[PDB]
């Protein structure tokens, strides 16, 4: 404990604040500091918890490991998209059936992690609150923000990055049996709410790009983002090149995924877009896009999770997660990571009608939706899917 002791006295005032209030209201803030980016800027700034949220992270940042360290907390087997019990709490046994059909359910995945986070740096033992059957034991990468304190002892992460799980194992605590998932950290550049940052990025590295092409590529991708975009995008959802082919329209959309392949995305790549019940097969009418009811969620996880979606069209996304104008009552955010060297620019590096911090990806684009989670923007639910471009 007395080593607790000594990295809290490196905090300042308003941090060590910002802990005692963790240390009373630990829930809610987590909770917070998972969704908090969702919302319009307005929004964010105006929230009770904001300003602590933003003293606690600092907080984190004020101790950071020199070499990387193994870390343990227990998770629900629906972080991964696992929606029904390993085995029930009062029960000892886990199947081995369960255990295969759980590793099938997260092999060859990245899982997006966000927000505050306790763990112990110990395998939890007979004395220890284990309130799942999935224990996590989660390798932290050099650098990482690590915050032990006391309360009556525990340390805290901000999760701000992927994990994928390598193996799995099944151990016993107390006369019960845990899955043991032994986990890495995998990376990628996510600005969340911070518009502007991702904007300075943007255009640092696609300031150039418009040189880049040629007379042919410039010309048909200002005439797509002047509004071109439309007729382009609507025949090729309705399948056009087969059923009505317009050989002018795929010369265009030729153009523009050349360009898109210019100067690839450098870096792996956190965006984000807010999309219409249609990219998903629904309607605005459609009782299946009411969120409210959890049959509907249900149903649409069942559906979408472990699967690929596919656009037929260009896909316009944002590198900020906030909630605009334009789409203010979409009730679906596709969060994508983009591995590096995928195709795609940022078209708000051209001044003009650009778009709003936008990243274009190529048509024909699939993406695995590793898991889908839900949150409250008022009285309506909304979906965050965690999606991964497929190369």
């Amino acid at each position: 404990r007395k080593e607790a002791e000594r990295i809290e006295q490196k905090l300042e005032r308003s941090e060590k604040e910002a802990l005692e209030s963790y240390k009373k209201d630990s829930v809610e803030i987590s909770k917070y500091s998972q969704t908090r980016n969702y919302f319009y800027d307005y929004q964010i700034e105006a929230n009770s918890r904001e300003k602590e949220y933003k003293e606690l992270r600092n907080a984190i940042s004020k101790n950071k490991i020199d070499k990387p360290m193994y870390v343990y907390y227990f998770e629900s087997p629906e972080k991964f998209a696992f929606n029904k019990v390993i085995r029930t709490e009062n029960q000892n046994e886990i199947s081995l059936e369960k255990f295969n059909e759980f590793k099938e359910t997260i092999q060859n995945k990245l899982f997006k992690q966000d927000g505050f986070k306790d763990i112990s740096l110990y395998e939890p033992g007979k004395g220890d609150e284990k309130p799942t059957p999935l224990l996590m034991h989660l390798k932290l990468p050099r650098n990482t923000g690590m915050l032990p304190y006391t309360n009556t002892v525990s340390t805290l992460i901000e999760q701000g990055y992927s994990i994928k799980i390598d193996k799995i194992v099944r151990i016993v605590i107390d006369g019960k049996h845990y899955i043991k998932a032994e986990a890495s950290v995998v990376s990628s550049l996510d600005f969340k709410d911070d518009v502007s940052k991702g904007d300075s990025w943007g255009k640092a590295n696609y300031n150039d790009w418009s040189n880049k092409l040629t007379p042919n590529e410039l010309a048909d991708v200002n005439d797509y983002m002047r509004g071109g975009y439309t007729a382009i995008n609507n025949y090729l959802i309705s399948n056009g090149p087969v059923n009505n082919p317009n050989p002018e329209l795929d010369s265009k959309i030729t153009n523009i995924e050349n360009a898109l392949k210019r100067e690839p995305i450098p870096t792996n790549l956190t965006v984000y877009r807010r999309s219409g019940p249609q990219e998903f097969g629904l309607t605005l009418t459609s009782p299946e896009y009411d969120f409210n009811k959890l049959e509907n969620i249900d149903a649409f996880k069942s559906k979408w999770e472990g699967q690929a979606l596919s656009y037929p069209n260009f896909i316009s996304t944002s590198i900020g997660s906030v909630n605009m104008s334009a789409f203010a009552k979409r009730k679906i955010v596709l969060r994508i990571t983009i591995p590096k060297g995928s195709p795609g620019a940022y078209l708000s590096a051209i001044p003009g009608y650009a778009g709003e911090y936008e990243v274009l990806l190529n048509h024909g684009s699939k993406f695995k939706i590793n898991k889908i989670d839900s949150y409250k923007d008022g009285t309506i639910t909304k979906l965050i899917v965690d999606a991964t471009l497929i190369p």
